[PDB]
């Protein structure tokens, strides 16, 4: 049986309310021995050890988190034959992503949630953490990038995202669909990501302390440009926009962010719309501005792309390439 | 026949491009009367009337032109049978929302737009507005609320949302579902918006020059919180949250917002994640800190009705309720 | 609190395999009050009673069990506040529309069943009762019709269907959309269905032992004949069509049906698609072939009305109205 | 520019009403040069060629226009450099994987159709059309199997289905998603089905006069064994189950196709449902009866698989495994 590593973060999957009834939670209380004894048949698929990098919300992960792990991964990857990484729902899109774009280890990388506390009726994350194990696991998972594994269901970390407040079902790849479906233990995998990850990519973050300065902006009717401005005026290396339809910007907020990019700051177009590609050649100009197009990249996944792309240029033309190709 | 003005504000649906094959496109070069001319099977359903009454993408709609529709509507409701407008597909859904609160005629009153230009391969525009001409035709729209008509769809204003960035079926009710699908020119209404509406709301635009200052601040992993800042620092009559999963916020923003809220900002918290409820009961004390949850409101229609809950009330309590009712 | 009447028809709710991992069962050796008993959560909120009416897998529902079951809840009405059904996911669609057109009580009837067994790790049937029961101790859900509770939403008997062979977020309306989300033991109501339902029905089976005999032949390229005709050698009452795109009909079984129809077997075409209506007005002259046009209700839902149209009457333009209606 | 041959069919793509305003149309009276010389644009992508194959409604496809496909392409690969297939909405998903399994042209092969007739207001079929081409045209577009491009996308034959009766968005890979998305005559793909297509099959059709027979059954509450029998008792090779839930059968159903497979008939469980695997080791065992289980393959597409694999064999268990890799 295969060496499963644990590294756990925090999470609902780690919450706990006071009734297994209401819906009331807090995270940062229950350590991972905790989550790998409410699974015992976890010892019929793997050898699993469990640490605790961080314990906390997923509202609450930031660049050093994300810094910590990756070179955790990939110190460690000779030690285990696969990761799992429990972790919040709230942002573990980001997270995948950015571990999809940094970890150099090509064994299985599987992140899990659960969308209930540990506390509540029918919780959802013992058999997630098993589903994740047996992904781990599995020798096929190798070579597809960091994954994201909720509700019987394989995704990239790049397409995937949470589309649902409240569903035990929320993670999708909403664009280019799942990588496999899993029953009874096994795995169909029909598909994998043709977007460069993992040891694919020139991103080495093994001697990064910090990540370039990245914000997002959103735009709506009348929206304000003080927000972009704020970013400006701290001298923020990029700023994301989630745009309204196509990518596109109030005119408020357009200006700032031109002004922005002539003075080098780097400037993505993303879209607030939950689906599709923000594309070049609709409305906006990017050439002329200097901004870059994020691709069927949402605001949040277009940051982690944004910060990457920084530590090795602040040259538009070739972070548009660099946004065409991972 | 009956007689349906359409008040054009401009869109997609009268904008070009050098070509029907190419995505490039400019809005707003096209006429009301123009538009028209185009579709003349309108003339077996109605007697149309058109006005101009601003030619902008409506990624640049803003509060002047939302009070200079709803009083045009509310003025012009005893001179026709039913109202259509044109609009760009981008912030389609705040203004629907918008007139859906503020409209106080009870006559049909459809939204529709286009996401194929008028000059290319089978523009989608001519049979939108068709369908929308036949949704305010129809006896049966009447009561209903503010409509928004695309792809042979009738969807309310509360819950329509525009969910991919080119596709011509992006608007979809996500959480309720639409109201009713036309086919043949006929609509089998089978739901109707239990939230209140047009002439069940207490709000009065008709004396109104300016709205509330309401901005939007977006929550990821290691959020700043000079967005958040900013608009407090301006003095912002309410702040909304585009939170992270079931609207939670990171921890920099969260201080500055639990800040805002004791010192004369409204704070409600919305989410991010294009589907589903944020919720009270959660993670968040909303009753400790001054906070109001959205609901199923997303970040842009939340803006819509607290600053329209702040021409009534700055309680938080009383913002709430108008949040649990409208 | 609300006495609760719990009528237990079988399904995995209450089924069961050798472990909690593996995917294997069988179904129907748990007892009803078995089941209350593992959610002792439910006595917060209402005082249930448990009767045993059949005890099957739902894939052999048949027309005895509705029959019994309709006149259990339509004698039963004045003696509880509510009624839960505990369920196999199979045809829970199809039970749940017919209770929709005969119950007679309009004191909430809630239908709920798990995609998952009793025994495995994450069991989603507790949870699932749990939420069955809150709706059914709600007086808001009075007077919607009878409705299925899975997965924190409420959705109404006529639209609702399962959409995927494994996931617990499986039954979805998906033409119309669910009527409220429950969270934290509350329903937000947003929508009722229009359709006409339970005691707005002319449908009374109180002193019915059988059903008219109604059978359903689906298409596809090169479909046979033969079922059609085995059909109609038998004299079948009705021959419900799961047709093709907007429930168009193969050459052969277009002959047979054509044929079937003048010679006293109603012919409704519906369609293999899973969503949308299928239209008069299409391909197909109805009225030429005395053929009718089912709407949104998909083949099995379609066989359901068309049961208790025959009923009624033989009259292809008289059961066109009811499809219109019901 | 590269050669690109219009091998037509019929389909709603060539189809015509009276009217571009009411529904109601007739298909096999507008020949492919019509087709052509609507979408003018053409020019500018390919030197196209067009050959009217048959013109009909894809409700009436079959096998022998199948095997008039196949042979045509695999005997004209050399002269062309791609080939677009217009078709019938209807049964497009079972042609597109018919031609998956059997094409041994490795160059583009791409299905394109319209949900809307020729004649219609806002007309479907010319962009469509254009962008089938494009996607013909794309070098990367080889290898990839048998393609759907319907509504700015790229869609695998084997998971490519219609999933609603009018919309024009109708066409998805509901299992696992497109291979990638048509912008400004560009597509990105990021997808490609790993199930063993085209040239990586065993399947020869170039000497075949016909297919294996095999029907289709549909489970239901109540549901008549008739249909079952009759194709028994006329001999066919095969038979699929349109299962319930997780291809369960009705009682009466699974004796009569339990007793066939005894005697040497094929029988594949598939489902009703419209997305998900019917898998093995759930209700059924499968071994036990010599059933085999059809996967994420639909009833409809369960038949393409099943009459090719009894070209081969008639074991169950090699049929399984035939069930398992294509």
């Amino acid at each position: 049986l295969p060496n499963i590593t644990i590294l756990a973060t925090g999470g609902t999957i780690a919450g706990g309310g006071d009734s297994a009834t209401k819906s009331n939670y807090t995270v940062g209380k229950v350590g991972v021995e905790n989550l790998v004894n409410a699974v015992p048949q976890l010892k019929d698929i793997a050898n699993v050890k469990g640490e605790q990098v961080v314990n906390i919300g997923s509202q609450d992960m930031n660049d050093n988190v994300w810094l910590t792990l990756a070179k955790k991964i990939n110190t460690d990857c000779d030690k285990t034959d696969g990761f799992v990484i429990t972790h919040g729902v709230d942002t573990m899109e980001e997270t995948a992503y950015f571990l999809d774009l940094t970890v150099k280890c090509d064994k299985p990388v599987v992140m899990v949630g659960a969308m209930r506390p540990s506390t509540s009726m029918s919780a959802d994350g013992p058999f997630n953490l098993y589903n994740a194990v047996v992904t781990a696991a599995d020798k096929a998972s190798a070579n597809r990038g960091v994954l994201v594994v909720m509700n019987d269901t394989v995704l990239d970390g790049r397409d995937v995202t949470t589309t649902n407040t409240t569903d035990v079902a929320t993670f999708k790849s909403v664009n280019y669909g799942p990588l496999g479906y899993i029953h009874n233990g096994k795995i169909d995998y029909q598909r994998t990501p043709a977007r460069k990850h993992t040891s694919d990519t020139p991103f080495d973050v093994s001697k990064l302390n910090e990540l370039p300065k990245v914000g997002i902006v959103y735009n709506y009717a009348n929206a304000s440009d003080l927000p972009a401005k704020a970013l400006v005026d701290a001298g923020y290396d990029g700023i994301v926009s989630a745009g309204v339809g196509n990518g596109n910007l109030y005119k408020s907020v357009f200006d700032t962010l031109a002004t922005a990019a002539k003075t080098g700051t780097a400037v993505v177009r993303s879209s607030r719309v939950p689906t599709g590609a923000t594309t070049q050649d609709a409305e906006v100009d990017d050439a002329k501005y200097g901004f870059v197009a994020s691709g069927t990249l949402n605001p949040q996944k277009a940051r982690v792309l944004l910060q990457l792309a920084l530590t090795q240029t602040k040259d538009p033309q070739q972070i548009q390439q660099i946004f065409n190709q991972y």
